[PDB]
């Protein structure tokens, strides 16, 4: 058995399952293989399980890359209204849950069922249970540019295009295959880290471990001066929460994160306001009015917050308080592992890719597109976006050859 596709497609997930759809659709033949028992699996998870498909406001800041002029193109050429359009006018119904973030109504089975269905409708054929390997590259037949293993078959291809995603959620089939490829072909590829992952205790905050459960809103900011307003949530491992997956994407190993846990008021303010309306309550008593009780509590209950009276306050340890609870310098030990980060940070360098196409600058035919290249968008659909963004300009181009 020795069978061929002008385009083959290397996973199918969010851009596996968009390119293919696009190329279909543009009238040309293509064969995507899965090592996975069913299509976009992460698809199906994200949002909580209904999908936060796109976001209202895309620009290429929402993206992290050592190359920052890369994301502009794609991301113009198709953008998160022609997706929002997409959607609305293929029957699906989504609302906005917060920060621009837009989320199915029906679940993420809407997304996954609409991408199947623009392939079914168009012709593009998926082979699950078919894990790639053998790649190589083929130099004289025009025709034939790359050859590749799939279970006891032998594929040949004009155009392959790699979608094999990212290293998050291993249980779930992810593979390192994207890179490996690349690294065959002498591909740069930039160090894989997770991101958009909660942070873990060093030994000295442990204790922290106690508030497991608690939720407040807070601003974190990263060294590099970003900052993100959001719910932070404290976990057996160490923190969590909207606020910290945000942030994993600006934060370094070895790096210190500066927490404020009153963004909201101004403490001194406050704290001199019930100094003249209550001098005879009790500190903890005006603290707990703004944060969840058993953090002041935990404090108490550490010697770290000394609880007297609000008139036996010295304007120095009103000073010191303010700048505890508003500049808590925290510094996690690390990050969890790929089995809880939302993504994967790095992937091939995006400066040998091209920024219209998709396609190598090394290696003609070759096309990385989603999560694979070194592209980390934002929580909040962000991610989801790029994916079909670089599937279409894939897609588009290849049709105009
Ligand atoms: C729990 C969770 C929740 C998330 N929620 C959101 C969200 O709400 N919004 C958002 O924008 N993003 C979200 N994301 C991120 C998002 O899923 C990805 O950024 C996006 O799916 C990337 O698309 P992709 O096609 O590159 O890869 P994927 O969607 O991961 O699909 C690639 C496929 O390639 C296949 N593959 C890998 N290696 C091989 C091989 N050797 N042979 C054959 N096939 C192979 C895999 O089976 C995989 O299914 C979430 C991620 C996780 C883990």
């Amino acid at each position: 058995m020795s069978q061929y596709s002008e385009n083959i497609i290397i996973g199918a997930g969010a851009a596996g399952l968009f390119c293919a759809a696009q190329l279909a659709k543009l009238g040309k033949s293509v064969t995507v293989f899965d090592n996975g028992k069913k299509i976009g699996r992460k698809i199906l998870m994200s949002g909580g399980g209904f999908c936060n498909f796109t976001n209202l406001e895309v620009t290429p800041a929402h993206y992290l890359s050592q190359n920052p002029h890369f994301v502009k193109s794609a991301l113009a050429r198709y953008t998160n209204w022609d997706f929002i359009s997409l959607v609305a006018e293929q029957g699906i119904t989504y609302h906005e849950k917060e920060l621009g973030q837009l989320f199915c109504d029906e679940g993420a089975e809407q997304i996954v069922e609409m991408l199947k269905s623009e392939c079914d409708k168009y012709g593009a054929k998926i082979l699950l249970r078919s894990e790639v390997s053998q790649v190589e590259r083929i130099q004289n037949d025009e025709k034939v540019r790359f050859v590749l293993q799939v279970n006891s078959t032998q594929w040949q291809c004009k155009n392959l295009i790699v979608a094999t995603g990212g290293l998050s959620m291993p249980g779930l089939g992810a593979t390192p295959f994207g890179y490996q490829i690349a690294e065959q072909f002498g591909i740069p590829v930039i160090p894989p880290r997770a991101s958009l992952v909660p942070f873990t205790y060093r030994e000295t905050d442990k204790f922290l471990t106690a508030l497991s459960g608690i939720s407040l809103p807070v601003t974190i900011t990263a060294l590099c001066g970003k900052s993100f307003y959001n719910q932070l949530l404290f976990t057996h491992r160490g923190i969590s929460g909207p606020a910290v997956l945000q942030i994993s994407n600006y934060w370094q190993p070895t790096e210190s994160v500066e927490i404020d846990l009153l963004p909201n008021h101004n403490v001194e303010e406050e704290i001199n306001q019930a100094k003249q309306s209550s001098p005879k309550q009790m500190l903890k008593t005006i603290l707990v009015r703004l944060l969840p009780k058993k953090l002041v509590e935990l404090w108490i209950e550490q010697g770290i917050v000394q609880d007297e009276v609000i008139a036996n306050i010295s304007k120095v340890r009103v000073k010191n308080l303010v700048d505890f609870i508003h500049h808590w310098e925290f510094t996690p030990n690390g990050t969890e592992g790929y089995r809880t980060a939302e993504v994967t940070m790095g992937g091939v360098d995006t400066k040998v890719i091209s920024s219209k196409t998709m396609e190598s600058n090394q290696v003609s035919g070759l096309y990385f597109i989603g999560e694979v290249l070194d592209v980390t968008g934002w929580l909040g659909g962000y991610n989801f976006q790029w994916a079909w963004s670089s599937a279409y300009a894939c897609a588009l181009s290849i049709s105009r050859q």
